[PDB]
């Protein structure tokens, strides 16, 4: 196939000494502050009974979601130069 | 086709006055607090010079990021219950 | 720290009244029109059992998803200039 | 290493053709209806002029897409029993 | 609404033959090689006991994850030129 | 505000020493083998000349993604139980 030998091709080049395009790439995501699981907080709820049933406690996360009371912690490890929305600890 | 005519189908059901699973849905994200864009960001450091070039920028936002110096803001409007991670404003 | 002391500077700098790159910033999700929820849906079957178990009712909205009958509405709230897909509800 | 151990194990296990935990899987998403990318509708503007700058581009664009006027083409190919919403066509 | 109107006009210029912003768009994703799904995996572990409990298995899993003994496969269909990272099959 | 006092009433009760809901969390990605970024790749075909523009790099890319001539590196950090694809190396 065509677009097979092409790929197999290119690999062998990126892995000339020269070229060296190819390489293991360590990724590090920082380290969060006090933060918590949303099962385990919907799970304690129910352990001390502030909600009846479980779509209480979403309902109710989803309620602080939406109004900033809580902000879900982002899994992106990728510094990116673009309209993308980003803050510092000191607030 | 089999499979699209158990779609008219089912929509049509859900459709149904009785039933009634296929409703408008408004949707909030949190206003975010003091916060900045990646773009305006690199931009302003070459503004200022602080930067040699773009890929300074990045290298600096994306160290910065993997510290913890500063959190990207996660876009999900969504709440779940699951093993995801959220914060308070509080710290 | 070395990159600490970086962030806490330019923090302040970004601060600056001259600055002002770091403001609270709105966001808008536009309301969606008549839609559903996959584990309502999945839900909905059973209560009337056209699915005799769960596997069936995923596994059918699966085959649905992959033939466009019908399509995941999508939670990006930022409109990007890329080799990105978008509509008009005019379909 | 105990834990690369654990894994080159449950690696062969899973690999028994008694067990077949482990297969190619194909892959589908939908063909699209009639749609747009971004950067080619950006483009477009420009080259017939009711756009000054690209940054007028994007925000026209983000306008549109926060009010429903268009609707962002979401790339998940996996039905989700989840609290996620979903679409036909027949609107 | 004003907004709405520059929609409808855009629309129709894109609509337009001459223009043809506006297409069907098929979309492949390339079929995996051997590969298998995280709760068939967690599943399998409790039909033999050598978990205990369900957060065993994800535990384990995550423990594998974060040392890539296995790697998430990728659900993007999309190729990008930016500083996103990429492998070939030939390891 | 009735939603707020609710949080900041929650916050303190995870917040609790009895309680600890909330601690800080380590987060590790898997170190990635042998791999190259899109953005690199597109450049490095320029510089060689056997791409006369970048559209070429990119759609020369995107045909070698789709037939998992390569495959997109997954920045996930989360083992999920769910129908959701994993590999190990040893293929």
């Amino acid at each position: 196939n065509a677009i097979a030998e092409k790929g197999e091709k290119l690999y062998h080049m990126m892995m000339n000494k020269k070229v060296n395009l190819i390489k293991d790439r360590r990724r590090k995501l920082s380290t969060v502050p006090k933060c918590f699981l949303g099962n385990e907080f919907v799970a304690w709820l129910l352990e001390i009974g502030e909600i009846s049933k479980t779509e209480e406690g979403v309902n109710l996360g989803q309620a602080l979601l939406e109004n900033g009371i809580i902000h879900h912690v982002s899994d992106k490890h990728q510094f990116k130069n673009e309209q993308v929305m980003y803050r510092f600890r000191y607030d």
